[PDB]
């Protein structure tokens, strides 16, 4: 009923996107980004989506364009997948505590698109998060959120209240949103 | 079930009023301030009422006068619908995100009558949102949510965390508290 | 026994005032700028004077010079049914609230002419209170104040303690004259 | 002619206030918290009512629910015997020098419900005052005000100008309000 | 009925006072300081108090002597006069507006002796007031209001708000302690 | 099936706790703190848990060791009743509004063990709440629930926006805690 496939070739990467509103937490995602993998599955799997990521890019380079083309095209996933919006809660938002980190995030899925990010450390725009692979950097969140409100045409603010940890600050806030849109895309019994 | 009607006739203003909780958002109001009406039809849709106004006053002076009676009116009706307040969630709270703005509400419903309104930026004292007809100042915003939870007998806050645009700013507010109270009005199932 | 009747024409307005000192607060307000209407019935009728006022301006300009010829012709018309002043309490003052503004007024009316206003916010040199007809500016409060006890001769004394509100503060200042007046006009049994 | 009986029966307290605004100063009170007791006795003697208060309550936990309750039901008990409040002086005000401390109350009956509360000194919000049974705490003041402001349905400020010792700091706001009502509540020959 | 006559010897000088508190202000009085003279003349006229002082004193050294000595035993016929201070108003206050200057005193008859000077401009500590004999240091003001108030038993708050001429402050501070007495003395009907 | 009894027998003090989770606020609660018992029994019926408690304690020394205790057994019981936490909310919050305070908790119960207490004004740290027993001092708010979520095993953040009043400080977060656990204890429908 709602759902979604997105392809998308760019030069710098192919990005395949398949997505259901009303899902069960079904989620399998590879970009080649491990971090993001991560932070994706948590987006899909907290807001009850089913969600099949796969993209390929310029990793080489870095993370940057494969994080991004992946946001637009997700981003035009949950637009197409919303449809008309009829007779949905529309307004949404989560707190989510992480050991020390407080984040939350707040959605209008009728309103103008737009996004306020906020509250982030200022050590998050030159931190990375690395592993045994392409590392992800931290300055990127913001980028993402961006992305994804403008291409879905929603308006969604994500506050970071207070944290220390770039791990926890970063998977707070894709929790967040992930719980406020949750709430938004649910039918309204009124 | 729960709805009422109120009639206050001072010598500044004839105010009518009908209010039913437990609508689906018929809503009509006519006061002679173009944008009040614009925000009580707000406020009536989005708490699910079903809400009809009308008010005649002294706009030749301005409309103060008028905006205090119809939000003293509407405090008392929904009071009255109200009633002994039993089996309902009594308290419920609402985020606003408006293009840059966010606004916030929570309503205790039982809670004795109080207004605490915070976060407003300082050129809303003396802002005018004009049209082709009565204008609205928007220092008078304080003056509606206090005279509302008065007469209602509910304690009410309202902040804005940020925001720019006096329209939006102000359309935020209204829409907060009417979906706060949407929430704190609806019966608890335990 | 203590009545005036003055008439002033210049070439910006033409007025009549009729007052009298011992009246039962029946007043008749009507210089073309609503809210300043409302201001002189206020006072009039706090003092427990009975007042007609009649002006004519040029309110195409604005209403500054309406404004300022009617307290200059109210307070010469003060002057006059005060007479020579004998056998009263002489020295007046009262404590206006006015939900969250307080104003004080204090006169001595066998003092020298003299007027000292303090204490209004600055955002009142620029506020402008509307409606449907022709604008009140809050700069011109100060201006009204001097002009009366410069013709009434008169010391008077206003201040606003606090406030938010420019309605509020306005009328406050003018309810607080009246009954500082009022107190000080009446006959000493001494 | 200006008599009230009010009980109010709570979970926390029950309470039974008997108050006659054209009184003599015969006052009777007894809520299980002498300084309270001793407070009100001084409100009840000096507005010159004739006030009988009978309250029992929590007071293991503290005075807090008791203080609150009586200080509710005596102002619904003041609007009550106010009536339609015709002919009454409706403002008045009043200075109380106590050693080093000067309060200060002013009240206007008819204007819509408000209560400001400026000037105590900041060690009074975590002050005890402190005998051989249930304690005051002096943070509570502002509480009793506003109580009494929303229940009776006035306007009431309460400053304090300066002073150092709670008793007098304390004893002096509750005086000043009761000078401040007699005045107010007592007929105007006009 | 409420009369005094107080004789009193020291070596710096001999003072006789009569005093009626229920008088017309008819008021004689002579210190040697004339200033002074001027000072009382208006304590006594604005108070409505009949009053005779008769004072000399060793004004070559200087006024302070003379003036100390007038004030404790003006303080001591007051004190007598009022007697048992049976069914009188007991509080009184009083705004004395003097051109550019206000000042202010509240007096409480059957408080405890106490005295608070405030506000007053710095060069009053050192200002003189001059003519053709025996000059008036105007830092003896509070010297005056203190002594008044120790021996007359009562307290005494005197404040001024604003002002610029040092005779102008003085006159009004003795101005308002004249009234703030002479509403406190007057019989209370209740 | 969401139970749990635990009994804690320690040197200073001997508790016995029984919790329903999926209760109708059937509470009854007694530590010989009788401010922690109307604390608890807030607790208890807010989150809808049927919760009897039954704690003594060395409440001569003070009442610290008592309510330490009791907080350590009832995060116990919470944890034991909670079990696998299968098919759970998980996540909850609730904004309490108490006159002027506004509080927020926000809990995540499969989160790792860990409490944030931020906000509470500096006065709190000495405050003490003092009626006819044994007192409460306000200090120990963090330390009840540092010790809920550590022995719940729960991520619990506490928050206090602004108020003034200790006991609606304290009483705000201790609903504010009841109604987070109430909505994060609920079983999800997906
Ligand atoms: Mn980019
Ligand atoms: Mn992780
Ligand atoms: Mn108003
Ligand atoms: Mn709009
Ligand atoms: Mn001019
Ligand atoms: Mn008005
Ligand atoms: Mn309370
Ligand atoms: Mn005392
Ligand atoms: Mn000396
Ligand atoms: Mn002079
Ligand atoms: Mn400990
Ligand atoms: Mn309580």
């Amino acid at each position: 009923s709602r759902r979604a496939r997105i392809e998308r070739r760019t030069r710098e990467s192919d990005i395949v996107i398949e997505l259901d509103l009303d899902g069960t937490g079904q989620v399998a995602v590879d970009t080649g980004v491990p971090f993001y993998d991560h932070m994706l599955t948590a987006l899909g799997s907290h807001a009850s989506f089913d969600l099949t990521v796969r993209a390929t890019g310029d990793v080489e380079i870095e993370a940057h364009h494969t994080i991004e083309d992946t946001a637009i095209a997700l981003g035009t996933a949950l637009g197409q997948a919303l449809g008309d919006k009829r007779g949905i809660r529309r307004f949404g938002d989560a707190f989510i505590p992480m050991d020390e980190t407080l984040a939350h995030a707040a959605v209008d899925l009728s309103g103008r698109p737009y996004c306020v990010h906020t509250g982030e450390p200022d050590h998050l725009q030159h931190t990375t998060i690395a592993g045994s692979s392409v590392p992800y950097h931290t300055v990127i969140n913001r980028h993402v959120f961006e992305s994804l409100a403008a291409n879905a045409r929603i308006a969604l603010h994500v506050r970071v209240l207070y944290g220390r940890d770039p791990h926890h600050i970063t998977e707070a806030q894709y929790k967040a949103v992930a719980r406020a849109l949750r709430q938004a895309v649910e039918p309204d019994p009124r």
